[PDB]
């Protein structure tokens, strides 16, 4: 059609709390703006710990509260992910180091690997792991993902 593709992979250690939240925050954003067709959106785990697992039910509750339904099956990052993705946006410092290790074990890294939290207007660098936190901690994570994802959509680093 002469009437009128980009990719982002959100990453944390397990792929059950934070990255699934970001992913569904970003998908909604592109979906509301009619541009989901132009975006490839996904999330993944540096580790194998959670493979096959749905998102954390505490984080799923936070998302239901905010209208945003999460359907994601935990998977571990692959070599292809680095070759196929434009951005790989991770939560914490230990994610980023682990991603960098991974990035030197592949031929082609098309991906910019970075902190999701480096798009924050409120300047909160790290999105911290709520695995041992509570619903306040999950709500804080969600809010951070909205800010960072909105800015990142606005225009990418
Ligand atoms: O999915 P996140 O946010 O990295 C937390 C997590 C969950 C399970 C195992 C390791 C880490």
């Amino acid at each position: 059609h002469m009437e009128f593709t980009k990719s982002v992979l959100f990453v944390c250690l397990g792929n059950i709390c934070r990255s699934p939240i970001a992913e569904a925050v970003f998908r909604k954003l592109v979906t509301d703006q009619n541009i989901s067709e132009n975006w490839r959106v996904d999330s993944a785990a540096t580790s194998g710990y959670e493979i096959g697992n749905p998102p954390d039910y505490r984080g799923q509750s936070c998302m239901k509260r905010h209208g945003i339904p999460m359907s994601h099956v935990a998977r571990q990052i692959t070599k292809e992910d680095f070759a196929t993705f434009d951005y790989i946006l991770c939560m914490d410092e230990s994610n980023l180091r682990d991603l960098n290790r991974k990035s030197n074990q592949v031929k082609t890294c098309k991906a910019k690997i970075e902190l999701l939290g480096s798009y924050d207007p409120q300047k909160q660098l790290i999105i911290e792991d709520p695995y041992y936190g509570n619903d306040s901690d999950f709500e804080t994570v969600y809010q951070q993902c909205v800010r960072c994802c909105r800015a990142f959509l606005e225009k990418a680093h």
